[PDB]
């Protein structure tokens, strides 16, 4: 079983950028594809990006396309979130999330695991 670590998140203006980190247990680490979620105030949890094992392929929701960049470390047993750009609607808890899966350039859009998250508040 995986357990997975977010940081990075913080209080940022409007126009602003920040990067957030997943930190995933070391000796699965390259077994699982992996991605971002978000859950903004009210609202169900968002898709956000999605990775594969070898970090060769990506996905992204359309909501954050061109502005956001997801990437994979696999020396360092991590994920990045590179978001660019923010706006007061991308206010949210964001999550890790880790999902097995059989090839390694295949990304997913259903995880079994997540975790806790890292709250991003985007003010004007």
């Amino acid at each position: 079983q995986v357990q997975l670590v977010e940081s990075g998140g913080g209080l940022v203006q409007a126009g602003g950028s920040l990067r957030l980190s997943c930190a995933a247990s070391e000796r699965t680490f390259t077994i699982y594809a992996m991605g971002w979620f978000r859950q903004a105030p009210g609202k169900e949890r968002e898709f956000v990006a999605a990775i594969s094992r070898s970090g060769e392929n990506t996905d992204y929701a359309d909501s954050v396309k061109g502005r956001f960049t997801i990437s994979r470390d696999n020396n360092k047993n991590t994920i990045s979130l590179q978001m660019n750009s923010l706006k007061p609607e991308d206010t949210a808890v964001y999550y890790c999330a880790a999902g097995r899966a059989i090839l390694v350039h295949t990304t997913k859009k259903e995880y079994d695991h997540w975790g806790q998250g890292t709250q991003v508040t985007v003010s004007s």
